[PDB]
């Protein structure tokens, strides 16, 4: 990693924080450029604007938690059993997508559809169908195997997904609250795989 | 109706224009009593505040959409056929949730939800839980005819939207709507119906 790399992923990790806590209108390249040990020229040179430097955050979250799906992903692939194989990726999957930061994130994103389109597109792409298209290529290889039995891989992929999460992403969205005991969330996740068994499994 | 009742939902279905059309902040009381035929002073007589009237416009808009689900899972729940009756159902929810002005509307309460917890928490508890609830219902009464088995009528209301919502909200959320045709949106529905079917049909 050169030294600029570097820089540059200091200086986006320092605007993710920013616009977290005070909202794109709260903050300024000036004092990103402060938090992240950089000079206001380097900040401008390298990102032009608050507006540019939003959509780099937002890509680069959508590729961190990109990397994260793709790892559990590969580790399902790996499982004798199915049942206990999809418990394990749904109940990583809820503690990743479910993480505080990513979800005041997410609310600034759609806060900000009509503003900044561009950020919630890019999210979309990036993010969302980047991590069903993912979870379709490992059940491909699953149904190949005889594993399971997913005909359009990216449609049961939205289901798992789907049954995971409707009722906890609706709620933290309308009401911040992003609680779960250890128990509770493993009897989710559990939950929704079973239903996905009844309908996916060989 | 009373007239005071009647001003009150004239001035609700007037901010409900204007909060869609400008949003939160770019709306005024002023613009609000404009649409409604009502002083400003008569606005703020009724409703106290803007954050007020907000709440006021999302109780309704919740009450709205319930009322038409109602209607729609109450006919379902005294069907004979489950595939149709499921299909009409599940047609209907995504024709009636990818409304442009509803999708605004979600975004804007989406968008306010952590400055207006009990907005929020308002479109939480009277806007998505009661249209799992009213699903739910119908799911128990179609159980104990033994036409469909939902032990746990919310848990299967829950995957039934999560199955069919979960592409289609979330690209409205993040990318404006849908732009998908209703019949590509029926098809969906059809789909989502047919992997409910395999878990929770007899
Ligand atoms: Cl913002
Ligand atoms: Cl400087
Ligand atoms: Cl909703």
């Amino acid at each position: 990693e050169t030294r600029s790399a570097r820089k540059d992923r200091e200086i986006i990790q320092a605007a993710t924080a920013a616009f977290i806590s005070k909202g794109y209108d709260g903050t300024s390249m000036e004092e990103i450029a402060t938090k992240a040990g950089a000079s206001k020229q380097t900040v401008y040179k390298h990102f032009t604007d608050k507006e540019t430097l939003f959509g780099e955050v937002v890509l680069s979250t959508a590729s961190q938690v990109n990397d994260i799906i793709e790892s559990v992903t590969t580790l399902l692939s790996e499982a004798i059993f199915m049942e206990g194989g999809l418990q394990q990726l749904a109940r990583r999957l809820i503690a990743v997508l479910m993480d505080e930061e990513l979800l005041k994130l997410r609310r600034l994103i759609i806060a900000n559809a009509d503003r900044m389109p561009q950020l919630g597109r890019a999210w979309y792409e990036k993010g969302f169908e980047r991590m069903l298209a993912s979870t379709a290529s490992c059940f491909q290889k699953l149904t190949n195997r005889g594993l399971i039995q997913t005909g359009d891989p990216y449609l049961a992929a939205s289901h798992l997904f789907g049954m995971l999460l409707w009722i906890p992403m609706n709620e933290a969205m309308f009401t911040g609250s992003n609680r779960r005991s250890k128990a509770e969330l493993e009897r989710h996740a559990d939950a929704s795989v079973e239903a996905f068994l009844a309908v996916y499994g060989v």
